[PDB]
């Protein structure tokens, strides 16, 4: 909570827009004296009507001016000198929460919902505007003019007008908050009718058939006349509703104000008050009720705005699983990486265990596959190798050190991953190949486009390596995606590379003309390669494929060795997935015999 | 342009409206007076001290609270009734807008984004209760208070007061809105940023594994904090150029009043003004600055909300291309219907002709199948007998009348579709199934819901009938939905019945039981069914199966003797057809294989 003080004493700018909002209201509780005063100068003789004004009180004249625009002046500059304090605060809280947000663990991530969390750190900077400009721009001026309005009717005018004065302000908070927390449940049932209405007049705008299919049309257009009158006798009640408080508003100081001018007019008799004390208690009580009018529709406001800011504050407090240890190594600079599974056995969810003890090693510098049917879960193999989890059993080497004594990010530093759905960021594409490598020279983004074959996109392309791409742009086809995740590993240049299901691009021409980029830009380098996939076809050039099955490792050797391999399940996943390809493409060719006329 | 008035005395609120407005603002400009009254009328004698208040005066400040508490009561009452008069103008616009959207043609819907007119007649109506708040709640109100303060001012102190008073307001006006219009170019870029730094929160969130398996993340925040930045810079340079406003603002006041209180002061000289007319030009010019500060955020709502009410009316302009002629037919009583195409040209966008120069007939209470692969245009043949569209040339009759000269109302009720994909209400499962026939009994719908065998559906179904289903409830399967279709044709009982495509129920165990219940709903009962089917095998039992190729209409018999028929289309589409579901059933087989361990 709060803490916009500790060092970065820069912030001493509070002190002056606190002095600024001091400085602003002793402005104003001393605007009615110059009036007051002002008065009284002119009740007087005037015998010669040719005479100029006295400039002894054509200067208090001009006091009363430079006072009144002295208060609204100093106050609106204390809003924006403060307003460089409250944007200040939430732009160092809202970047902490997003590093934050990111040194979490992954299994943290696919828990929460995204926009639980988009809400979260979105209305909870929002909600930082909200108690802050409460305090500020309302609670300490309305209770300090109040402290020094009343003090000054005190002294000048007697505790008769203070008790009331301070009365009527508490009658004025206690009648407008618990009127307004009456009438929000008002408009809360005022769109819910306006809600029905919209639904209703959108579900004949999309099944326009479906009403026309039947009778209705008259059916649904009372329906919504329903909803819309539902509505109109739920948004009278809230323009009525308004008068009532606006109304009720008034009368509280009317009567204040009414009572107090005869209580004044008393003290004129009693030769205790002079006319000029009329217009001065008046206007002195007058100007605590323009701010009034703000500082009520809050309190609720307050509430929100306290959990809104309280839940921001929990997302930090979630916790690191994933740390390396004391003294962590960076470690092998100049070799080819090997990877070892010792015993791993893994799952998420401890119901279910994933990998089951299993045991087996991606040898340096060669194309190691993975593969095995569903369930076999070769599909958390870079999960693990990656240290997005730690296994609960058993532990995972790269050059016989455990990973787990590695500088997560210098480990995380040499593994390069095209992913089986390239995700896109809403930037252009150009920035999109870029992401493999932040610092890299504008031609080695052109190279490496060229490389993936990526250069038919931006000539097909109208506007270019600047087009936006993304969840709200320009959708290409997932060749072209899996292509730029070719791309952007080859920027990268990392020594352990990953092919998760890279060509489950759901067309066989597309797999067909993608494997062959992929082979031409990492042939054995000295790179060591594992390629995660469950369509056998697609590997079988690899130095080494390691089948696992339910979890456990079964099989490990070469595409013909283990093919010939007698009863092995290689040769099952094989057989049963060649027939698959045969058959779904005898299907395919018969779609197109039906796709035609003839 | 809005019609607040037109052939319905609810225009006597309109009156009592613009009554409560001026005797409003009348009991308003008292307010000073009565202060005056009480300044002047206490500026006297008063050598006894003990005396009592003279009720003459008491009536003074009576008169003052009662005409302060007056101008605001009648002001919200002013509002709460012309609530009333706006809420009334939306209710029926969004209906007539609602009714005469369903009486477009199904192009246009097709052709209008479906949100964008949800928007159209929102944002449509929301720039009513904006154009009408303005003109009543503040425009008009200003404007007579501005004449009657300055007719007062010109008659009691003359034009010299008038001209500066009118002249504050012109330059406070022409101030506001000149400096507005250069601020609101901070505000919509300082929400560009925070749109800009919302995107790379977001993908950081949506993409955080790709942002892992890259290097970056430093990379993010910073890209981030750009935006953070642009957007912090932005909002000050809000903050700072909002107190410029209210400045800018308070300072024409203060000097408009200060300057005033200069010339009062001299007539004071001059014998002509009291003490209290110095509070009475004061008090009277002032309470013109209260509702001035709404009248500034208005202007540019004016001009948006003006276009949002053009947009929207132009919804009524849009013509209704599919229009029944003048006396229109309804007709043939007791008989049962067919239905014949003469010459028949069709399609849509007139270069490409999907239904060509086809004549054939759908005999009377006989099953017709119309078959063919793609492009032969039994897809329009729903659609035009629907009057969906009218052919481009060529005719369609119903019973030897063309469907043109019919009520297009009495035409389309005696036809019931189910249709290919049937839509869910967002309302319950009775409710869809009723809306089939509105003023069908409870036990009507309870039989067309078990004829239907949609029972089961209901009782797996948690809340029974009662049960929200749609889009924003509870999902259920393309078999319950065709089973819903059928329950609802039956509830309307229409002479001709149509089931366009109904079992593409993406499941054959499905199709079959589907299948069954249409078969002992629908057999020959003096309604004429036309099926619309690319399963020939489906249809085997029609009466007349007709078939088109490429939009013409190229064989007509039964099954079997069209299958016997040399060189027939009909016995190479069916030949088609069966080595297709051969093989997409050999293929789901095979692909169990492979979705299970081994």
């Amino acid at each position: 909570y709060i803490w916009p003080k500790g060092n970065n004493k820069v912030r001493i700018r509070v002190l002056i827009a606190l002095g600024l909002l001091i400085s602003a209201k002793i402005l104003n509780v001393q605007v009615p004296f110059f009036f007051k005063q002002t008065i009284d100068s002119m009740n007087i003789a005037w015998d010669d009507p040719t005479v100029a004004l006295p400039a002894a009180i054509g200067l208090t004249i001009l006091c009363y001016g430079v006072a009144r625009f002295g208060s609204v002046l100093f106050g609106e500059l204390r809003n924006a000198v403060f307003a460089k304090v409250a944007q200040n605060a939430i732009r160092t809280v809202s970047l902490q929460t997003f590093q934050h947000l990111m040194k979490l663990d992954l299994g943290w991530h696919l828990s929460r919902q995204t926009g639980g969390l988009t809400r979260a750190m979105d209305r909870g900077t929002k909600g930082i505007s909200q108690v802050l400009t409460a305090m500020v721009f309302h609670i300490i001026p309305i209770s300090f003019e109040i402290s020094v309005v009343c003090g000054i009717l005190t002294y000048q005018f007697g505790a008769s007008f203070a008790a009331i004065t301070f009365s009527t302000m508490l009658l004025y908070s206690i009648f407008t908050i618990k009127t307004t927390a009456w009438r929000t449940h008002f408009r809360r049932d005022a769109n819910k009718a306006d809600n029905k209405a919209a639904s209703v007049a959108l579900d004949s705008l999309i099944n326009f058939e479906a009403v026309k299919y039947f009778n209705n049309e008259k059916y649904l257009a009372d329906k919504y006349n329903g909803s819309l009158m539902n509505y109109r006798d739920s948004q009278i009640k809230v323009s009525q509703s308004l008068a009532f408080l606006n109304s009720g508003q008034n009368l509280i100081f009317t009567t204040a104000l009414t009572a107090m001018m005869y209580m004044g007019c008393t003290g004129v008799i009693g030769g205790n008050l002079t006319v000029g004390d009329l217009v001065l208690i008046n206007q002195l009580v007058f100007q605590l009720s323009v701010p009034l009018n703000f500082l009520g529709s809050v309190y609720r406001d307050l509430k929100q705005s306290l959990i809104d800011m309280e839940t921001l504050f929990k997302l930090r407090k979630n916790e690191v699983k994933i740390k390396n240890a004391e003294r962590p190594l960076m470690l092998p600079e100049n070799v080819p990486y090997d990877i070892t599974f010792e015993n791993v056995t893994f799952g998420y969810h401890p119901d279910r265990k994933i990998l089951k003890n299993a045991s087996f090693t991606i040898p340096a510098g060669w194309k190691t596959a993975i593969v095995g049917s569903s369930g076999s879960g070769k599909s958390t193999i870079l999960k693990l190798v990656f240290r997005f989890y730690d296994p609960e059993s058993g532990r995972i080497l790269i050059n016989g050190r455990d990973i787990k004594e590695y500088d997560i990010d210098a480990l995380r530093k040499v593994i390069g991953v095209v992913p089986q759905d390239t995700p896109l960021f809403n930037d252009t594409i150009w920035e999109n190949v870029k992401f493999g490598r932040i610092d890299a020279t504008d031609e080695e983004v052109i190279t490496v486009v060229e490389k993936a074959q990526l250069a038919p996109l931006i000539k097909k392309l109208p506007q270019g390596f600047d087009t936006i791409v993304g969840e709200r742009g320009l959708m290409i086809s997932g060749g072209e995606k899996q292509r730029l995740a070719i791309a952007r590993v080859l920027l990268k240049n990392a020594r352990i590379m990953f092919f998760d299901e890279a060509t489950s691009a759901l067309d066989t021409h597309t797999e067909q003309a993608l494997l062959r980029t992929i082979r031409d830009n990492f042939t054995s380098g000295s790179r060591t390669s594992v390629y995660i996939a469950h369509r056998l076809r697609t590997i079988a050039d690899a130095d080494k494929i390691i089948v696992l099955d339910n979890g456990r490792v079964r099989e490990e050797g070469k595409h013909l060795e283990l093919l010939a391999m007698p009863g092995s399940l290689y040769r099952e996943l094989w057989t049963i997935q060649e027939d698959l390809d045969h058959l779904e493409n005898e299907l395919k060719d018969q779609q197109e015999l039906w796709s035609h006329p003839q």
